């Protein structure tokens, strides 16, 4: 087979910290939920482009203490692979390429909005593909 | 009189790259357009929240290359002052010690988005005080 | 068998750009030369250290553009292996696991240097194993 | 004065944890120490470039937790001014400028090693000219 990272680009970044200043008062750790999203596309022959979506929604007691958001793209050139293998590599393989920078990009985020350390636990893509089908 | 940085935060932060994919095969021919807007507020006795927050848009034309939009705020302790002077402060001062962390912001992003870096030009905060003042 | 990540972390990060801001004169895509170097050490039963070393050395025209360097660990829970497949799962699965993080890292650190942007290129590390055995 | 950013980067990056595994299960009770070092040099007419050099050293007594040190650059086309105002433009002004960059870098390089939050304090870099 063949396959080429082109590209890695964020084409969309959103934090919110509504209830910001007030909820500085509370001053723990936030219970956090995460939810992921991939999705695909064929830019041209061979040529893909992969995003990757991230949604960190965290609380502190009964109220929002921050939103953020990512969608992390990025094109790459794949060629050989094709059927099962190629769903796989668009919908694990290059998502797993992509989550570091998703991650940090999130993680950025909540630090500059002064909120504690947030690290997105490693996600197992080949499993939650697994799952997609 | 007393002045204090208690803190410094972002309170919203948003980025959009709506032709991402495309967008980078035209020609870096942008019209960038800057947009600033200040808002003070107390939180306390001599506790005043200063928000700025800094609009970017950049055109290739009449497409849309990115929008950026950042609202810095800050936490400051004042006091020993009043009048026009705290509103010099809060509406001059209080924003330009904010603006050095919206311009970092504001080119992170738009280099995350992986277009040329963005460093925007100092502003003159005592002038559009001024402007407004009278 | 079990397999659980307990950390990923940055033991050190090195990013140099000895010819700036001259060398942005050259505005064109730097070449760029990939070491590679891994090494793993056990903490406790059952739980061991693995740490990957991404070495970057890059050049604009006969002279140095950026040199950066990144050594990822991780702490990684492992039992029900053993023997020859420890070995493997040490010098090889770990690794792969780690190089996302080497790779973000690295873009990130050559952004913030204003060159062009950088994203390494996958790596076989089951080929770089197997060849690292055929070779002691 | 005819001040205008060129150009804003990093020349130099540098983290370290040298006892980073241990060190993770220690108590975290660190010294932190900050220093700031400021350079400035005419590279054309009118065309500055100024460096902020951004050091922190996190220490559990002589257990170092981790070192890590910036050199942000900026290059700066100014003309305009000269004398003690051009010189404060470049001490004071300029670094002023950086300073976000260079404690941005900072923080995300502890946050890559997984340490604990940094953030350093604002800077008043009128106030250090001044002892200059």
């Amino acid at each position: 087979m063949t396959f080429q990272i082109q590209r890695i680009y964020t084409k969309d970044i959103s934090f919110e910290a509504p209830n910001a200043p007030h909820v500085f008062q509370k001053d723990w750790q936030p219970e956090v939920k995460l939810d992921l999203d991939t999705a695909s596309s064929q830019l041209a022959d061979d040529v893909y482009e992969v995003v990757l979506r991230v949604t960190v929604t965290a609380s502190l007691g009964e109220e929002t203490a921050f939103l953020c958001e990512v969608q992390q793209g990025g094109i790459f050139s794949i060629a050989g692979i094709e059927g099962t293998q190629m769903a796989h590599c668009l919908g694990a393989y290059c998502p797993n390429i992509l989550f570091p920078y998703a991650r940090e990009c999130i993680t950025s985020m909540v630090s500059r909005g002064t909120f504690p350390q947030l690290n997105l636990a490693p996600v197992n893509f080949d499993a939650l593909f697994m799952n997609y089908l």
